[PDB]
Order: C-alpha cells, then sequence, then structure tokens
C-alpha cells in the first residue's frame, strides 16, 4: 500500500507496513523514533533532554543503534533472546535514546488500543530494544507494542554518590520514554490513558523501580516484572558508591581529586576510551580470585534522591506511593544455564559437593550477598539432602535462583498486595524449542525462557510444535488482558487467582493450572537467615 | 579626531579617511562583530548575539576571513579587489564581522540609505575586506557595509536532519542584517532603507533572502549580480546525507548516525577541517569519474528554517515579501575567470562536437544536463559554424546561459509576475583592471561589473576617462535604486522597468535599453529540461 | 552528642564538633562547603555560577583542594603562615571554589554573631583557605569565621583586555562567596547583617578592591586590609594587557589570531598543561636579566568594566561609592625577609652600595614601578645617610616596603577618611616566635607577621611566651570589636585613635601605644617623585 506517516509533537515520522501470516490489517512499524536528545558531549552523565523537533518527514525505517556495551556480550544476548527469524546485527553508539513502535491500529481512523512498553534486560550492562519484535503480540492481541532503549553500563549508571553525578541516568532515560508515550502514542492508535510497562530481568527490576519512583507516577497504569524486581540485590547498589566511581575513574586514567573532577575528566573521554574501560573493569563475569566483597559485577541502580528517595526495602514499607495492577513472575530454573553460563561458573564437572559449594556460594557474594558465616547454614538447608553430587549441584543452582529472583519477587508481590493493589504471580515452567543447543535438554524454565511465549516467537520463528504455538497464544492473551483490565483473566483461558492472602499464583506451561504460596517455604527460610 | 560611534553592544572607534575631491572625510570602521564567534560547540549552529564590551573597541584592523583555502581565497581577493593594494588576510573560525564605510558627518543626525554587500566565492572562498566602500560611499552618499559569513564546511555542512540542518552561512547573513537594523542608525544610516546586493554566490544569497521568511523586513531593495537562487550548482536538492557522510569519513569520523557525525566534527580542529576541505577537492573540475557524483561544493539546502522548500516551488506563490529587485548578468559569465580557476581543457582554444558533448557531461555538477539531452544541447549551440574556435566560444556561452543567463531571467520574471518592481541589466565591458592572463576578446567576464560598481577607477590607477564615467554611472544607478527602488534619475540614460515588454539595460561603452534578454534561450532550455 | 547538621539553601551540610582548651561550648567546624559550581570545562575564564543543590546530607568534613598553583610555592607559603600545629598537606584542582566555616555558636538555638570572612593572600598566584584555622578566633572572640578560596594564577586572572575574557575571575569568585554568606551564614549562627571582610597581602588588596567595586555593594559592612591595598602596584595591571595574554597563549601552545581564538584555545588546555605554562612563565621570581619593564611578576587585578569601572586611583577620587568602617594597616618591615627570600633576592652578601642599589631598584621595576631616571633620586633619599653598606641594605629594603605597602596603605586610608567613613590605621612591629629559623632575629614585623596574633596561633601552636599569648588575645579582641562595631576599641584594651585629620594610628606589639602621621614624611616624598 502506502508508507504510514504519523504526526508526533516534534514532527512527522514515516514508517513501513508489514503483514503477519493470516492477518488482514497490516501492522504499522516505526523503527528508531528519538524520544530524547542524544546524550553526547556535556550531556553525558546528565538527565536526558527533550529531542530537537525536525522539519520535514523523518524516516523511522532503520534499527537504531544499541547503547555502547561490550559488542560480543551484546550481540550474543541479542541472538539467544530474539523472537524473530534472523538476528539483526546491531551497531553501537552513545546516540541510542530511541524507541520502536508496532501498532496494529488502522491509523486512518481514531484508535486508543492499550499500549505495552517493553524494557529489555541485560543486567543494565548490555541489551537492546531492537532485539524484541512486536509484530506478533501487536497483531495477535491488538495492542500497540513499544520497545524502548536506555543508557547502559557506565553511560547510564555511573554514580559519584553526590550531586556531581547522582546516577540512574538509565532509569531517567526510561522515565523519559514514558513521558514521550503520554504525549505521542495517541497518534499511533494507542490509548495514553492505558499504558502498561513490562520488562524482563534488569528490565523487570526497572519496572519494579518505576513502580516505587515518584517521577514515574502517572506514566503507566499496569506493571509486569518478569524474572527481576527491585529486591534483586545484584542490580541495586546500597552503600557508599564513591569507591567504585573512583575505581572506574582510575581505570579510565582519571584524577580522583574530587567528584566534580572525576565526572569532568570522564566527560572528556571518547566513547571507545570508555568502552575500553568497561572491558577492563571485567564486569559480567564471576571473579574467582579476590575478595568476593570487592568484586563489582555491574553498575546498577542507586538511591539517588531524584528517582529513588530511599532503598526499595524502606519504600515498600509505606504503601503510600502509586499502587497499580502489578504482575510479578519468575521461571522454574532462573539459574539453570543461561546465567551461570554467561558468567563462567566452574561447573564443567556437572557435579558439586558441600565443600566446593560453600566456596562457590562465597565467591558468588556479589550476586547473593550471603555472609561467609551464614554460608554453611545455607549450603546445608539446600544440599544436605541426597549425597548425589549431581543433585547437590542442581540444588546449588536453585539456591541462587531463589535468592536472586525467587524470594525477592514473592516478597515484592506480597508488599504490593498488602498495599491494597491488584497483584498476580506466575511461575513459567517450560523449555522453548528455541533454546540454544548448548543448553541441556533437562534445564526447563531457564532465565528468559518465557520471552518466546510472550513475544510470539512461534509465529515469527520456525519449528514450533502445535503445543508451543498454543502456549504462546495463551500467554499473550493473558498478558494483553492484563494490559487491558489489570486482570489477566478472560474467557478461553485458565483461571488466574489474584495474589491475595491465599497467595494463589499461576504455573504456566504444558500444563497450566493455579497453585498457592509460591516459594513460601524459601521466603520464610532466607528471611531469618538474613536476619542473622 | 578618531570617530567613536555608540552601538547597542558598546562604543566602537574607527578611522577617518578622505577621498580625492571630497570635503567630508568618510568614517571607516573595520571589524565590528555582529555575532558571537562560532567556535567550540557553536560550530554548525545558528549564530548568537555578540557579547557586549565594556570600553571602546578599536574597529581599526581588517578582520580575519572565514577558514577557506588560503590560496584560492587570496587569489580571488586580488582578482576582485577594487583597491590599489590587495590586503593579505588571515584565516580563522572567528570571522563573523562586518566593515562599515559611512560618508555621513557623524556629528549630526543622518539617515542615508544603507547598502549591505554580500561577497561571493561559491560559498567556499571570499571575504568582505576585499571590497572597499570608500568610493561608493563618498560618491553616491550612502552607507556601505561589507559582511562576512561562514563558508565551506563551517557554513553549509548539512546532515539533512535536525542534528545539523545547514545554511549556517545564510543564517549568519540574516544575523548581519538584524545587526544593521539595531545599529546602523549610529553611523548616519537609515535602518528603514536597507538595500542588499551580492555578486555570484552573494548574488545567490541575496536571491535566497528574498525567498526566506527569516529575512522578512531586514531589507527593502535587493540586487543580484551574476547569480540567483536558480543557479543550480549553489543549491543542493535531494538527499544530502551522502555528502555529509563522505565529508565525515574524510575528516576521520564515524558515520553511525547524524548526531554522531556532527559531534565528531565539532571535535575536529580548524586545521583538521581545513585539511579535509582541501582533500575533498572542491572548486576543481573532476575529469575522471561519474559526473553525477563529483560534488562541486557545499551549498544552500532546503533546511526548513531559511528555505521552507525549493526556490522553484517558493517563487510559484507570490505570497512572500516582494521588494524592488534588480537582477543582472554579464555578457560572458563563463568567458575566462570561472573556467580558468577550475582548470579547463580548453588549453587548445578550440573544440568539436565530440569533445564538447564530453565536457558538457563532465560539467554535470555545474549545469545538471542529463547525458541523453547533452547531444541535443551541444547542437543547438555548436551546430552552426564548423569553426572549432567558434564552438570553443559557443560552448562557453552554453554554460554561461544555464548557470546564470536563463536562471536570472526566470527569477526576474516570477518576481515581476509577483507584482513587484523589477529591473534587469546586462553588463558588457572589459575593465582595464582585468588580469593579464585574461584574453582581450572577453568582454563581460564573470565579476567584471564589480570594478564599476565599487568605483575601482577612483581607488586604482590608469582608468581611462571612459571607464571613470562608466563607474560614475553604475554607482549613480545603483545608489538611486537603493534610494527609491528605481535606478532612474536625471543625468542617466533611461532604464525601462522589467514588465511584460521585458525591457532591460545593456551597460557599457554604449549604454542603451533593449528587450527580452536571453528570451530565446529561456524558452529553449525550459523545454529541454522538461525533457 | 555527635555531628552538627546545618541546613543551607543548596541542601543539608554535616560537620564536626571541635573543642578548644578552656572552652565549654565546642566549635562547629565545616570544611569544604561549595559556594559555586566547579569552574571546569567551558566555565573556565567565566564568572562563577551558583552551586548545584544536593539531595541528601553533604559531609563537609575534609579539607577542600587548593586552586591550581605552584605546588612547591603553595605548600611552602602554607607552612610559613599556618597558625595551626601541623601543616596540612593540600591537593591541587580547578575544582576549588570552597569555603570553610568555624562557628562558636550553639546551633541548637538562634544566634546572629558577627561574621568574619578571610581572604588569604599569596600574590594571587598561590595560597589556600585551609591554611588559616579559625578555631581560636571563633572561640576567643565569639564570631563566625569563614575562610574562602578563589581562582588564582591564569585560572583566576587571565585577561584579553576585551569581552572575550575580561578577567578578575578570582575577584568575582570572592564576590560570589560573599553572596553565599548573605544567603546562608544565618544557618551557622551568623549575622548576615554584620559581615566583616579581612585579608592579608593579595587578600588585603582584594578587600581594598571590593571596597571600590560596585558588585561588592552590600555584601559586607566592615573591611580590614592587612599589608596590601588597591594601590600596591605589583597587584594591579593598568594598561594594555593584551600583550601578556598573547605571551601566555603562545607559551601554552596557542594561536593568537584573535582574543576569542586565544580564550577558546586555552579552555581546551588541560590543568596540567596550564600548570605547566604557569611554571614556564616564571612568575613570583625576580628577573635579573632582561628589561625590568617587560618582566611580569604575576597576573593580577585589571580594570575589567564589571568589577572595577576604572583605576583604583580614579575611583577613590569620588567618595561616591559604598563607604564603611575600614581598618588599614602595615608591618614594620614588610620587605624584611619573607618576600625578598621567596622572590630570590641577590642580597646574599648582607650589604649593598649606591651603585648596586640603583641597579636592583631598577630591576625591581615591576614591583615598585620607579622610572630609570628617578632611580638615582630615590636610591639617595634613602641610602644617602650612613656609608655603612649593611645599613644601606636595611634602608634599601625599607625603600621597597614603603612603595609597595607603606605609602599605598596610608594614601588609601586618607582618601577613605576624607570620604567621610570611619577609618583606622595600625603598624605591627613584633617578631613572632613562630618565624622561620632562616629568618634573622634582627627582622621584626616581616610581611604577614601579624597573622599569628590575628589567628590565635599561640593557642593552637606550641611555645608561645606569656608575652605573645597576650599580644594575640589583644589583637583578636581589637579585630573582633571592629567586626562588631566598626571600632576596635573596648574596655581592657589600649586606646586606638580613629584615623582623622590628626592621623592617629596604633603601633602594635610588645608596647602597644598610639602615635600619629604614619609614614607621613614618605607619603609626601614619593608623591612628588612620582609626579616626576
Ligand atoms: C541480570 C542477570 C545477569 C545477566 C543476564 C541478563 C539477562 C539475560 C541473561 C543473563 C548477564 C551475565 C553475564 C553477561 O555477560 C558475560 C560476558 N561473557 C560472555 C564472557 C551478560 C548478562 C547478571 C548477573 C550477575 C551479574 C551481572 C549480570
Ligand atoms: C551442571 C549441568 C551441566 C553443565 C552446566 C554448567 C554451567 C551452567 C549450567 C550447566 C555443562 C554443560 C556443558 C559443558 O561443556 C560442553 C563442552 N564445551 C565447554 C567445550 C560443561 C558443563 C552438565 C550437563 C550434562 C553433563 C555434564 C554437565
Ligand atoms: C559560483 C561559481 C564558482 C567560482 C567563482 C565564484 C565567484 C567568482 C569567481 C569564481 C569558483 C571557482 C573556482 C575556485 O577555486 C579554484 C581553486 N582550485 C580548486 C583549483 C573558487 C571559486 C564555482 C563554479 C563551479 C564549482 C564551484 C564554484
Ligand atoms: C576559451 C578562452 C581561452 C583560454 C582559456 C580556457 C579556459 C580557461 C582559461 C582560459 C586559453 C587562453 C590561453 C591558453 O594558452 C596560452 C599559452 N600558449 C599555448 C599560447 C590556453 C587557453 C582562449 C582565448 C583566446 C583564444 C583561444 C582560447
Ligand atoms: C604580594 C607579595 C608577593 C608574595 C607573597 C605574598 C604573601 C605572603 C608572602 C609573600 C610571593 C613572592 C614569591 C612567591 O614564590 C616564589 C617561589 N620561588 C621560590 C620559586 C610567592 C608569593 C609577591 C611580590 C612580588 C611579585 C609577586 C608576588
Ligand atoms: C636583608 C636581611 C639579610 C639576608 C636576606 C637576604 C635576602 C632575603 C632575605 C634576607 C641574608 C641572610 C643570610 C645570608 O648569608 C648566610 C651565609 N652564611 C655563611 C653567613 C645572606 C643574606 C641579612 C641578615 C643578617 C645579616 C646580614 C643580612
Ligand atoms: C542515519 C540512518 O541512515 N538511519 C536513518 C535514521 C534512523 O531512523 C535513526 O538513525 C535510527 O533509527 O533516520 C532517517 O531515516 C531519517 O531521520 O530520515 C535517516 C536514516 O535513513
Ligand atoms: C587582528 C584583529 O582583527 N583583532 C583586533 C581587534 C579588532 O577590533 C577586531 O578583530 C576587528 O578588527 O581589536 C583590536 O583592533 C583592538 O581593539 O586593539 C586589536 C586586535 O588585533
Ligand atoms: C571526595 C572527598 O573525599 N571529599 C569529600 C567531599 C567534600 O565535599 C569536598 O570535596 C571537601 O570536603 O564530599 C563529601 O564531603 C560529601 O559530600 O560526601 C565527602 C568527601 O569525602
Ligand atoms: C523515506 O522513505 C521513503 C519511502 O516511501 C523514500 O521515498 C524517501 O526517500 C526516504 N527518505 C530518504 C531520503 O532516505
Ligand atoms: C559522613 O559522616 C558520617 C559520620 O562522620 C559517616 O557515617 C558517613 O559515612 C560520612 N559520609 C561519607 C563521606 O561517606
Ligand atoms: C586604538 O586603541 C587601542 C587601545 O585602546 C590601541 O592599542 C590601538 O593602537 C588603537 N588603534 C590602533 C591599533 O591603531
Amino acid at each position: 500500500s502506502s508508507p504510514p506517516v504519523v504526526d508526533t509533537v516534534h514532527g512527522k515520522v514515516l514508517g513501513k507496513f508489514v503483514s503477519l501470516e493470516g492477518f488482514a490489517q497490516p501492522v504499522a512499524i516505526f523503527l528508531g523514533i528519538p524520544f530524547a536528545k542524544p546524550p553526547l558531549g556535556p550531556l553525558r552523565f546528565t538527565p536526558p533532554q527533550p529531542a530537537e523537533p525536525w522539519s520535514f518527514v523523518k524516516n523511522a525505517t532503520s534499527y537504531p543503534p544499541m547503547c555502547t556495551q561490550d559488542p560480543k556480550a551484546g550481540q550474543l544476548l541479542s541472538e539467544l533472546f530474539t523472537n524473530r527469524k534472523e538476528n539483526i546485527p546491531l551497531k553501537l553508539s552513545e546516540d541510542c535514546l530511541y524507541l520502536n513502535i508496532y501498532t496494529p491500529a488502522d491509523l486512518t481512523k481514531k484508535n486508543r488500543l492499550p499500549v505495552m512498553v517493553w524494557i529489555h534486560g541485560g543486567g543494565l550492562m548490555v541489551g537492546a530494544a531492537s532485539t524484541y519484535d512486536g509484530l506478533a503480540l501487536a497483531a495477535h492481541e491488538n495492542v500497540v507494542v513499544v520497545t524502548i532503549q536506555y543508557r547502559l553500563g557506565i553511560w547510564g549508571f555511573f554514580s559519584t554518590g553526590d550531586e556531581h553525578s547522582r546516577g540512574n541516568w538509565g532509569h531517567l532515560d526510561q522515565v523519559a520514554a514514558l513521558r514521550w508515550v503520554q504525549d505521542n502514542i495517541a497518534s499511533f492508535g494507542g490509548n495514553p490513558g492505558s499504558v502498561t510497562i513490562f520488562g524482563e530481568s534488569a528490565g523487570g527490576e526497572s519496572v519494579s523501580v518505576l513502580v516505587l519512583s515518584p517521577l514515574a507516577k502517572n506514566l503507566f497504569h499496569r506493571a509486569i516484572s518478569e524474572s527481576g524486581v527491585a529486591l534483586t540485590s545484584v542490580l541495586v547498589k546500597k552503600g557508599d558508591v564513591k569507591p567504585l566511581a573512583e575505581q572506574i575513574a582510575i581505570t579510565a586514567g582519571c584524577k580522583t581529586t574530587t567528584s566534580a573532577v572525576m565526572v569532568h575528566c570522564l566527560r572528556q573521554k571518547t566513547e571507545e576510551e570508555l568502552l575500553e574501560t568497561t572491558l577492563k573493569m571485567k564486569f559480567l563475569s564471576l571473579d574467582l580470585q579476590g575478595d568476593p566483597r570487592e568484586s563489582q559485577p555491574l553498575l546498577g541502580t542507586v538511591i539517588d534522591g531524584m528517582l529513588l528517595l530511599k532503598t526499595p526495602e524502606e519504600l515498600q514499607a509505606e504503601r503510600n506511593f502509586h499502587t497499580v495492577p502489578y504482575m510479578v513472575g519468575i521461571n522454574k530454573q532462573e539459574f539453570g544455564w543461561l546465567i551461570p553460563m554467561l558468567m563462567s561458573y566452574p561447573l564443567s564437572e556437572g557435579q558439586l559437593d558441600q565443600k566446593t559449594a560453600m566456596s562457590l556460594l562465597w565467591k558468588s557474594y556479589p550476586l547473593v550477598c550471603i555472609a561467609k558465616e551464614l554460608i554453611p547454614e545455607a549450603t546445608e538447608k539446600y544440599l544436605g539432602g541426597t549425597d548425589d553430587t549431581v543433585k547437590k549441584k542442581d540444588l546449588f543452582l536453585d539456591l541462587i535462583a531463589d535468592v536472586m529472583f525467587g524470594v525477592p519477587s514473592v516478597i515484592v508481590a506480597r508488599n504490593h498486595r498488602d498495599a491494597g493493589a491488584p497483584t498476580y504471580m506466575y511461575e513459567f515452567q517450560y523449555r522453548p524449542s528455541f533454546s540454544s543447543d548448548m543448553k541441556p535438554k533437562t534445564v526447563i524454565g531457564d532465565h528468559g525462557d518465557e520471552l518466546f511465549s510472550v513475544f510470539g516467537a512461534p509465529f515469527l520463528k520456525e519449528g514450533a510444535s502445535e503445543e508451543e504455538i498454543r502456549l504462546s497464544k495463551m500467554v499473550m492473551k493473558f498478558w494483553a488482558n492484563f494490559a487491558r483490565n489489570g486482570n489477566p483473566n478472560g474467557e478461553g483461558l485458565p483461571h488466574w487467582p489474584e495474589y491475595n492472602q491465599k497467595e494463589g499464583y499461576l504455573q504456566i506451561g504444558a500444563n497450566t493450572q493455579a497453585a498457592q504460596k509460591l516459594k513460601d517455604k524459601e521466603v520464610a527460610f532466607w528471611t531469618n537467615l538474613f536476619a542473622k
């Protein structure tokens, strides 16, 4: 037909029509719409600013660059998570505050379809919005799908602890994109009055953070955190961050005389100079030699004083904040493969023992934060059963998946429920046929596995069993319904109990049926252990 | 008793200078800043108001000319200068200055018409210090202002998007005009009677300002000499991104996105960009390669701010600011100066149908004639005498018509049909100030009227009494236009307005009116191009 | 109990309680409160901007860096003037617009104690606020003592003579601090309505300058210049400064095409690059080989058009400016040791003679500005007495101390007096026990010798005779009383005649008694000599 030409606040944007198998109405797709001014030069380490308005018709027809991040880890994660046929090779640039829109609406008429904003994950160190294709979800459930990008690593989370560089640039970028949604989405047949944000892992945590943030108030109306919340310690730095700032500054070749000096010095560095420092900082990998308490796995969220007025924990204490329908879920085996693999865990033997375990758990301090003293008591409550090493090692991985996502997600769900807001929980237990070959065939419900169902991978990729195609159809219906009514339920779908005092949740997979008190036993155990 | 005028930003000190046979000495101020130096981050951005100074700024030294090829720059300065000694100039990104020549007695109120001169140089070279206003100012009693604007990459670099729209140079130009409105009164000038005039690219600029919304109300009479907004070579229509990327790669930059390019270039040093400017090989006719790829230079673009759409489209609707507009050309635009500089293969002094058609093709950037129509055009002009040397000249007329000839006339007509006072002229004279290397058969070579217009005869030496008179006449004519929007006046031949009869003025040894200038050629090309 | 936490305009500030021998109420000490935004990057060579407000509680508990200067010369001066026990080694940085506060007030209650702002000296090329400890003065006289810093050297006084870099950045920095005191000092139990500014040497000159500046109007209510005023030539550049600018630019490796080109080119230079140029420019040292008229001893105040509308001489002509109680004083032997020492004066023979003298006086042109023709007439009026060479030297040194501080100070005093404003003069003649060993015991009242009494060095240092302890007790009472009522006098202290037509001043030291017409004979002599 004819290229779509929507009219936004900063000017006209031109897209491209794409049809999905067995769908009359073609989906309008705009790739690379800028939602802010490039954070280059002096804008680095500062909040994002409004984008400059353009004069004619901007061609939103090319995949925007992904924020600077280690190019290997980045491309890799893009392949293992992409829900599309071909993995699109991406480019790197500080100029990355862009978002992609997938609208199933017939733009020739008014339309106010629920909007779903996806915040990709990647430990806040890597990732990209272009990885996730919204064609399917948009087509199948009739919702406008928007994929946003935000500053990562040093660029998006470098913090000096003071006003010279507060931090959370990335989250601010996120908040920025949501403001863009409020002021424009209507021109793409979406209802700015019904926005639903949902993210996975670091993306999920972001969502949990926004729910806590004062700035995010009124920018969304329903939230969904998948495999990650604001209590996932590894992503939130509590304590004096000055030391890390100083390390980074030094690694980049900077004086550390004062905060203002460090920030300045760094603003002078070239992107490559900073990408080079990142690599040197050796993030994203498990340090096996050195004090586990000094190892810094990433540059995460902080209590800046603008986005987060206090530790997530304290915050959720007072239900006095913006409470909305919130769906919090986790996967059966979060630490089953994908992560212990990308980080390079000493598990080539495929077996473990009390001694080796306790040592690992200790060296895994940055990820779980368990005191060297309590290590023994924890390693036991989980590995003290069967003497079977291979079982102990499989229990070891559960040990971590519980402290990182399990308990945290449930604790967040509960406080949200007791806040008086509609809460739902789920536990995805399935092994997508899209898994990597290298991932054992026994590992089911690994980290990011639900992604394929959620983004309709079966309808864009190849080889989906008729069983998997159905699983995806259901999950989307469920997700889209939430986006619509703050309740996943609807006819033709199993019943999803609300997460109330009974604590009912939904086990999703080959066999989808409700249950209760998810990880209840674990939340109880860890809570005391940590109480010392 | 140095002149000390008071402007909005502060006091400016100049210098008095007397001209032969004129009681009143002319106050001359060299180097007044009309904008904040576009250095650092200000590069590739619109010009900003200059910082106001505290005491008395000494406007007594020729300001630097914007960065540009020092060789091509200095050479043009000599070949066009209307003064005795050429003044060697300096290069710098800090060049947003203007010079003023006021014949008024600053001890009294005076509101003399103002004439703002926009030098030319293909938007690549040139300076305002080259042209001296002493003469024109004293002789016709008008305040003369010479402005400078960013050239080359510094002034026309465009990414085609909001990250670097382009036309920085033209924006500087508008900047200067705003300055004149808020200050020229302090130099005995009438801010309500400002006339802009340029030569070549400057002529084009003047034509662009007439189409631009931003220029509305900053001038009241316009004059385009050998160049308008339809002189294709100077206006970039089409996706400019490609050229941006090439430039960016040449200077050693990533081309990831638009923002990235602009940012990386902002970081480059002046020398770095001047170096890139040379590498890009602008101003030189590329004889080997696809003529549709050779980029003659960086020019005007349709940015969305200065020009809301192509000049052609704009002049369609007479709904814009219409003012008395004088549009002229010279007998032989492509006679020597232009071809000589770009180094042309006419070292043989003769051509032939085959060779011609090839050149015309390799001159695509200059004329923009499709390889299919080339044969049909090469004929309509060279199809007569078999004399090669005659073809070698008919060839030069061929270019002179597509570049200035027809375009100028087309612009004149649309303005006329807009309901505005329009005048045209055709200068046919060989100044005694021409270069030696210039063949004495060329009469009306590009930029020949400049010597007459700026009274070169009264500043230089050896002007025949016949030339002195031609100059006296042109200025009178120009000045009158600046005064009433009509060149006519007593003591001058009659200059018919450019209405339906299309009367224009042939100027030179024998100055008399005529009609339908290039009429035959306008008609021809118009269709050829209609394919 | 623990930590004081004041609340300022830009956010809360946390300090530390320090008790002084024999004083109940502990003094609240805040070190390093920012009063302006770091003048880094593009902000270099531009007026200082308001500081960025912070989010939580800033820890004002570390000595701020001292502005970029000669680390050797800097630390050395720090030692020779510090009133505290241990000299505190400082750090260098362009980020240095900080001030330190010492408030004896009980912050748990409202208090409006007179405020005393100290502007350290150092020839505008070196120095720092951390050198001077306000604990004593604050405690002993119950005044809030504030020590400020301001850009020195190229960073604070680089001028192009035009609007592209007017200059006096350092003096604007000073004014900025005072505005900060107006808008904040109240929160430290200070009376923003009773601020007194006082400085020694270059700091004294600055005080003298703010008294003439329109920008300083209403930021203070009493002034005190110690050994330095606006007529101390060496510190004020009158004439075309462009030449010097260009030299500096050339030395730093810059094009001098235009003023704006030079400023821009310099902004690009790194701190080290500029520190390196500062060193090459061989400042603060006496050039013995070259035209004395070209030697530039330092970068100083200039007639910018903002801070100073015209030369101090012209300005003081019209009493039409802000007149306030002004105490101007000098030391018995300003040029006795310290300076000739630091500047490296050839006097290693400890003796001189008419010929040698006239040559030095000439080569000391930058410091005194005596034309080569008048040199003979001046060298005589002073050395013409005794044929004793060693006396000629002592006399030679007096010759200088009078042209640089003697006369200048008295002239400033008189004009201020004839303006109708309360004026007081003093002559300090004492040899502190804290002097350097290298300082001959003959010398008394060397440059900056009054500092030890003024800042209560005897109460923080060791070895103060009971005679010295008293001298200090007295000086502070005097200074403090002034800060309080614009009149040093009070009961328990000698009488200090106001500086009226009788021209009564106060000789201070072992024997403190009034006198009259200070340097009167010299003011008269040099006035004509200079009139040629
Ligand atoms: C939020 C969990 C996470 C992840 C992760 C995020 C989303 C999906 C899958 C994994 C991670 C880990 C390592 C990595 O690259 C290692 C480089 N190698 C290729 C050498 C890239 C991403 C993480 C856990 C602890 C510390 C830091 C990040
Ligand atoms: C603990 C389950 C496991 C893992 C595993 C390790 C870390 C995280 C998650 C899983 C495994 C998989 C592949 C492997 O090596 C392939 C050869 N290349 C390295 C060249 C080594 C170890 C395993 C499965 C079956 C048999 C033996 C071990
Ligand atoms: C608008 C016509 C013009 C001119 C011109 C403008 C005003 C007066 C005279 C000539 C031009 C040509 C060559 C040149 O430099 C060659 C030096 N070396 C590179 C050899 C500098 C300027 C031009 C024509 C075609 C392409 C680009 C510009
Ligand atoms: C078309 C005008 C031209 C030109 C010319 C062409 C392009 C640019 C600049 C100048 C010319 C003139 C002299 C010359 O060589 C002299 C050395 N020896 C070989 C004599 C070579 C070419 C010309 C003028 C008169 C007669 C014939 C041609
Ligand atoms: C305004 C009087 C002053 C002083 C001064 C200021 C306050 C207290 C004591 C001395 C000065 C002199 C030399 C010096 O360092 C030499 C380093 N070398 C050993 C390398 C540092 C400061 C001065 C006099 C003339 C020109 C420049 C400054
Ligand atoms: C002007 C007071 C002065 C000075 C002095 C010179 C320049 C700057 C500051 C002080 C002095 C001190 C010691 C000296 O030599 C020691 C070598 N020994 C082997 C003796 C030479 C000169 C002096 C003091 C006492 C007696 C004579 C002169
Ligand atoms: C630079 C580039 O080649 N990519 C395209 C960009 C991209 O959309 C953004 O850089 C990221 O999406 O936008 C354009 O289409 C446009 O504004 O007209 C230009 C170009 O075609
Ligand atoms: C080389 C140059 O142009 N700079 C000069 C500027 C000019 O005013 C402007 O640049 C415009 O001429 O200021 C001076 O003239 C001056 O006031 O002493 C000296 C300086 O050299
Ligand atoms: C970098 C450094 O160690 N200095 C200190 C600075 C100071 O403000 C000034 O730099 C000098 O006191 O910041 C703190 O005070 C702060 O607000 O937390 C603590 C920090 O220790
Ligand atoms: C934008 O896309 C349209 C497709 O209809 C195309 O015509 C246009 O040239 C594109 N923009 C550019 C100049 O790349
Ligand atoms: C500020 O001071 C308090 C107490 O002295 C201390 O607990 C806190 O950690 C300090 N902040 C800094 C600089 O880390
Ligand atoms: C004008 O004044 C400046 C200083 O005010 C002086 O240096 C200059 O010599 C004078 N003009 C010139 C350069 O002739």
